[PDB]
């Protein structure tokens, strides 16, 4: 499985994990 998990951080996962960084940001700021 390892292999299909090294192709999971190619799909676009870094812009992915960006933006989620980013959401949670702005979710924490918003409490
Ligand atoms: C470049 C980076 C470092 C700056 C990114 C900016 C955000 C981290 C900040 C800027 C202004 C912030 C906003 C300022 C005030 C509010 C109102 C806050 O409360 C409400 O929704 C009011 C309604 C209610 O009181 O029920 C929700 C979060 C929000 C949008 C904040 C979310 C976080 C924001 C977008
Ligand atoms: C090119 C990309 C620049 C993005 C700048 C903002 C990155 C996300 C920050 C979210 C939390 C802010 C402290």
């Amino acid at each position: 499985r390892r292999f299909c998990h090294y192709i999971v951080t190619m799909r676009y996962f870094e812009v992915v994990i960006l933006v989620v960084i980013a959401l949670s940001s702005i979710a924490l700021a918003a409490e």
